[PDB]
């Protein structure tokens, strides 16, 4: 993907001869773009998992961000034409790539809220949902969804977490029970507009990048590739991709929510749907585990992630759906 960011330089006003770097964010090739001076951060989006007109919505979102809310967020640099998405076809289908400005943060080694901010993290979430709730949407808006279909029904978007390597038979009963559990808990709980909506679904701490260590610091949120319908406390379980599992669970959602409520009503039957979101992620996580292993190495990862997932289903069965810990 190095040749189509090289590709790409061409249709902006940074010399084609600039420095690309590979980032180590995103599931999409990212590159730090240096030109004597100038930096700027350019991404090249994975082939097929998006339209050009699905980019475009979420560059929409982007935009209204930054006039109307008060959540930091990326700055589309157009190309030369004056649009926002490049596309860029070799030989042997076409790629699409968005140019930012530069993030601080940013520059290698890349720095985002850690463990110890997951409290800066719930109160960014919060202003993204109360923007995303009042905000009258462009017409022709489109972006897909993380309903039960898409994430662990009939047309799973990250495959079927069944599939994962590790996941044997004692596995899949302990893990299809929980599910089926959440299932009935999502049904009940619903998808009315105070509970579902336009989500960012990868507010992951590595995706909120920071120009200082030190608290109060200009945050970014970046990567909203992911963005569409959702349940908005997904959110949360994005909040603990990969560390679900961690005995501090406990003590990160409390921060997290306590800085959700500092900008956002957080009520008790969202409250006592955190462990079903975070229960959702893990399965989510684990089929994209299983979708990119294939190796010896690589399964004795997905084997431990699986082993964890197994350890939440039983928490999360031996109490009705309501606890993790
Ligand atoms: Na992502
Ligand atoms: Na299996």
């Amino acid at each position: 993907d190095v040749t189509i960011a090289q590709q790409a330089l061409t249709h902006y006003d940074v010399s084609d001869n600039a420095s690309l770097r590979l980032l180590n964010l995103s599931e999409n090739a990212t590159y730090l773009v240096e030109d004597g001076e100038h930096q700027s951060i350019l991404r090249v989006h994975r082939q097929d998992y998006h339209q050009p007109h699905e980019i475009e919505s979420e560059l929409d979102w982007l935009a209204a961000l930054r006039t109307d809310s008060d959540v930091t967020v990326p700055t589309v640099v157009p190309a030369r034409d004056g649009r926002r998405v490049v596309t860029v076809d070799p030989a042997d289908v076409p790629r699409h790539v968005v140019h930012f400005e530069m993030v601080g943060g940013a520059e290698p080694d890349e720095e985002s809220l850690t463990l110890d901010d997951f409290q800066t993290l719930g109160r960014i979430t919060a202003s993204l949902h109360e923007h995303s709730q009042r905000w009258t949407r462009p017409a022709g808006f489109g972006r897909f969804s993380w309903d039960w279909e898409h994430c662990l029904g009939d047309t799973p978007r990250w495959g079927r977490w069944q599939d994962a390597e590790g996941v044997g038979a004692s596995e899949t009963a302990l893990l299809t029970r929980a599910q089926d559990l959440l299932h009935r808990k999502l049904e009940e709980y619903g998808s009315g507009p105070d509970r579902y909506g336009l989500i960012h679904a990868d507010l992951r701490l590595a995706n909120l990048l920071v120009d200082s260590s030190t608290p109060q610091r200009t945050i970014t949120v970046i990567d909203f590739d992911d963005c569409g319908f959702g349940w908005y406390f997904y959110d949360f379980g994005t909040a603990v991709s990969f560390i679900e599992h961690d005995p501090r669970l406990g003590e990160w959602q409390e921060s997290w929510v306590a800085g959700y409520r500092s900008r956002r009503e957080l009520p008790a039957a969202d409250e006592a749907m955190l462990p079903s979101f975070v229960f959702l992620r893990r399965l989510l996580l684990l089929a994209w585990m299983g979708s990119h292993t294939h190796s010896r190495e690589s399964a004795t990862k997905a084997i431990s992630y699986a082993a964890g997932s197994c350890a939440l289903a039983e928490r999360y069965l031996s109490s009705d759906g309501l606890r993790l810990t």
